[PDB]
């Protein structure tokens, strides 16, 4: 059954609630973004209204075959009325098409649901600046001070400089990037751009990227693996065995692989700066784990919530253990005492 933190009180609405069958009393289902833990359950057989961004709606239609008559895309930054209730979609700074949802309840209560997000000061000058928020349904993925990582721009600078140096030293090196979902496209796009290549990938991944409104994509991506020296592979193949096997398939065009595995946070963040990151190497294969996150660091999260000053916080991540819930609640009270709300 649908958990309480997916239900918006005072409405008929749910958020990211497709894996529970028909939800009792739900008249409209919102989807914040196209990640499988959130869309799980959607198909051609779904016959209730789904509200989402334009990009998420293109993905629903083409990848899951949801019928067009049930897809209700909404423009961003625009007040819309859904089943009698004013809503706004805002950019979440997560993966392509990902949104936060502002609900203006009939009784005067204002609710923000972040979906998954990477908090940023730029959000302090969106339509959030203009009213009070009573309830915040918060992506608490990295809600503890140990979770530190660099800016996405510093991680991309490292990746571009590493790839450009390796291929300039050896024009016969191949670059490989791992993926398993949408998001983190800057990693493979910025490396291809510095090297003067397109990114080569499977037909299924190409189809997924063509759903995304990224300008000049016919320009950066391809299914012709032979024409490309940046290849995208499933994340499970980014290991010495899978990479050795890929290099055989390339028919003697290449004699070295440099690979990237974008992860979120890992514990080597506690000890090493991005500048000082080194690979794992076996023979002519080197693998870099790079901390490219599409979720808030602790500090970014704390800044956003201290600016917003909500009256009540509802965590949507790490809710399954008493120790996780108690730790998160202790941090929310510190933040509130420090900032004075
Ligand atoms: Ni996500």
């Amino acid at each position: 059954t649908c958990p309480f933190y997916k239900k918006i009180p005072g409405t008929g609405f749910t958020v990211d609630a497709f894996q529970y069958g028909v939800v009792e009393g739900c008249t409209a289902y919102f989807l914040t973004h196209f990640h499988s833990d959130h869309y799980a359950g959607l198909s051609k057989h779904f016959t209730f209204p789904v509200y989402c961004s334009e990009i998420t709606g293109n993905l629903l239609k083409n990848k899951l075959h949801v019928q067009e008559q049930y897809i209700h895309p909404l423009p961003l930054d625009t007040e819309c009325i859904v089943n009698g209730v004013k809503v706004v979609l805002l950019d979440a700074n997560h993966c392509p098409g990902a949104v936060m949802i502002l609900f203006y309840l009939p009784n005067g209560t204002v609710i923000l649901h972040t979906g998954d997000f990477r908090a940023d000061p730029s959000m302090e000058r969106s339509l959030l600046a203009d009213q009070k928020v009573h309830m915040l349904y918060l992506d608490t993925t990295y809600c503890s001070p140990e979770y530190t990582f660099p800016s996405q721009q510093e991680v991309i600078r490292f990746a571009i400089n590493t790839a450009f140096e390796a291929v300039t030293l050896n024009p016969h090196a191949l670059v490989v990037c791992g993926t398993y979902s949408i998001g983190k496209e800057k990693v493979f796009l910025a490396i291809a751009d510095v090297l003067g290549s397109k990114v080569g990938m499977s037909q299924e991944k190409y189809k997924t990227l063509q759903c995304l409104n990224i300008p000049e994509i016919n320009s950066l991506i391809t299914t012709d693996m032979c024409s490309s020296l940046v290849h995208l592979l499933p994340m499970m193949q980014i290991n010495f065995k899978g990479l050795q096997s890929h290099l055989k398939k390339c028919g003697g065009k290449y004699n070295q692989i440099l690979a990237f595995r974008p992860t979120g946070w890992t514990h080597s963040n506690k000890f090493t700066r991005i500048a000082d990151v080194i690979p794992q190497t076996k023979g002519n294969i080197s693998i870099y784990g790079i901390p490219y996150s599409e979720h808030s660091s602790y500090l970014e999260m704390k800044r956003f919530v201290q600016w917003l000053k909500p009256q009540k916080i509802i965590p949507t991540v790490n809710v399954g253990t008493w120790k996780s819930r108690s730790t998160m609640e202790k941090y929310f009270r510190e933040w509130k005492l420090e900032a004075g709300y």
